């Protein structure tokens, strides 16, 4: 069994920061689960479009509010606690946090942490 | 893109209840992501040992307190918000919620919802 704490991971190189977000990587490919599992903070005021190519991602909103806009349809979806979105390589999206947003994220295949 | 709300799913047959827990299945195998993604409530006072055979599971604690005991080692781990555990078929564990515990859970391969 693995048992790990977010607060511990946040104090390590498994916690990464970029422009507009930070993420604590709880599980990465080398943990062997066949998916990665992250606790990701999306900062207020960012306009985020990143997607790791050749991966699928699911995102559960834990805290905070904002929007996710689907550029394929023009749909603007509310983000708030309990909203989940799922993305592939073909999605064209923009995530815009109103407040900071805390999320639980899953990638398949797993993110490696080496980019 | 998929975008779905916990409150909506909870009102459907994707929300299942058993002895000691209930789960809203956000993503199942038929959603095509290659993992399932659940929001699971573990009830206060339960002593839970279930594991779906031939699956891997990761669990992030969102709310509540309790313990997870590893019968292979005798380790008793605290459950509280931000603790993540991961299990395979070989783990021998008991989860004992003190309060109700809310979790975000990932299974690989995905749960089907047909048992």
């Amino acid at each position: 069994m693995i048992v790990r704490n977010l607060g511990d991971i946040r104090k390590t190189d498994r916690n990464v920061r970029s422009d507009g977000w930070a993420s604590a990587r709880m599980l990465l490919k080398d943990d062997g689960m066949g998916f990665s599992f992250h606790v990701t903070t999306l900062f207020a005021g960012s306009e985020l479009r990143m997607h790791y190519q050749n991966h699928l991602e699911a995102v559960l909103v834990l805290k905070g509010t904002g929007t996710i806009e689907d550029l394929a349809t023009g749909e603007v979806h509310a983000l708030r606690p309990g909203v989940m979105y799922a993305l592939d390589d073909h999605d064209r999206h923009i995530v815009r946090p109103e407040t900071d947003i805390l999320t639980a994220c899953v990638f398949n295949p797993p993110v490696t942490g080496r980019e």
